[PDB]
DNA sequence: CCGACAGCGCATCAGC
DNA sequence: GCTGATGCGC
DNA sequence: GTCGG
């Protein structure tokens, strides 16, 4: 964290964009210059060092140098003291409140933690669970206790279907000492991209870890995508361990290797990546690379055996998990 | 300049 | 109900 | 907001 203040800073300017104007692409512009700051392992002296960066261009290189000068922004001041600005900010905090609720509840009076806990029935369900866990969904996960909800979620699935496979992707297989949620990927050879032999793949195993009292809640649910709440049993005497979010994705097992690249990201690597595939002439999503052929049409799903066989085609040298945390 | 900016599952809604 | 757009989240 | 062509 050479440049922590100024990625911060970018950050903030970031979700400032996302929540509050709602021009979602100079959102991802800062995100990006955040991230290649991040990870440029000097202490930035000037804006124009900066500059240097792709991704930093010259407003954000004259932001660098006015933080640098002050230690502060005057732009972030004035948006820190408006109160509509403010609250719309703190009401996308919680799950399922995007940018849209959120200036659609301050309209309504509804700004403070308080007023959306009266007026939960003016909440869908998702907005509800998001809500009844705000506390808890901000504090990260230790890798430790990751570990402990891995052995959970793996010997459960086992049991289920003993042909089952479950990965935790996420922050952890990038090695992570702290995680903000649970990522897992599951497949069976009863799904792949030929047939569906098997129906409710994805409910049995959230129902018997729902049995088991580990998933507790529900924010979505479909065929392929879980997404909910988990907690660890804690023991006699001992607080309960807080709520944690939880994504199960079940992917085609043929097209593990796409899958296991996606839910590992980060969703900047992600992003680079696939613009990357772009540039060569490939799109990729998380179940196949295909060519991009004189239209811009995908064509056909080119072979993959493995994580490294994608980063080939676009010509990449392969990064390890621990690298794509960008 | 200026067009493009990653790609998609699920929930909810409008209109039919 | 279905379909298409939009919101939200990954 | 940044950028490649
Ligand atoms: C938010 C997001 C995620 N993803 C992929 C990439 C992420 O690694 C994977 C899980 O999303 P996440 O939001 O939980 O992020 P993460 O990598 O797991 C974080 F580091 P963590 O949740 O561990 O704090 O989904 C994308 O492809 N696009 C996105 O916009
Ligand atoms: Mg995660
Ligand atoms: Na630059
Ligand atoms: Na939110
Ligand atoms: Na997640």
């Amino acid at each position: 964290t050479l440049n922590g203040g100024i990625t911060d800073m970018l950050t903030e300017l970031a979700n400032f964009e996302k929540n509050v104007s709602q021009a979602i692409h100079k959102y991802n512009a800062y995100r990006k210059a955040a991230s290649v700051i991040a990870k440029y392992p000097h202490k930035i002296k000037s804006g124009a060092e900066a500059k240097k960066l792709p991704g930093v261009g010259t407003k954000i290189l004259e932001k660098i140098d006015e933080f640098l000068a002050t230690g502060k922004l005057r732009k972030l001041e004035k948006i820190r003291q408006d109160d509509t600005s403010s609250s719309i900010n703190f009401l996308t905090r919680v799950s399922g409140i995007g940018p849209s609720a959120a200036r659609k509840f301050v309209d309504e009076g509804i700004k403070t933690l308080e007023d959306l806990r009266k007026n939960e029935d003016k909440l869908n369900h998702h907005q509800r669970i998001g809500l009844k866990y705000f506390g808890d969904f901000e504090k990260r996960i230790p890798r430790e206790e990751m570990l402990q909800m891995q052995d959970i979620v793996l010997n459960e699935v086992k049991k289920v279907d003993s042909e089952y496979i479950a990965t935790v992707c996420g922050s952890f297989r990038r090695g992570a000492e702290s995680s903000g949620d649970m990522d897992v990927l599951l497949t069976h050879p009863s799904f792949t991209s030929e047939s569906t032999k098997q129906p409710k793949l994805l409910h049995q195993v959230v129902e018997q870890l729902q049995k088991v009292h580990f998933i507790t809640d529900t924010l979505s649910k479909g065929e392929t995508k879980f997404m909910g709440v988990c907690q660890l049993p804690s023991k006699n005497d001992e607080k309960e361990y807080p709520h944690r979010r939880i994504d199960i994705r079940l992917i085609p097992k043929d097209q593990y290797y796409c899958g296991v690249l996606y839910f590992t990201g980060s969703d900047i690597f992600n992003k680079n990546m696939r613009a990357h595939a772009l540039e060569k002439g490939f799109t990729i999503n998380e179940y196949t690379i295909r060519p991009l052929g004189v239209t811009g049409v995908a064509g056909e799903p080119l072979p993959v055996d493995s994580e490294k066989d994608i980063f080939d085609y676009i010509q990449w040298k392969y990064r390890e998990p621990k690298d794509r945390s960008e």
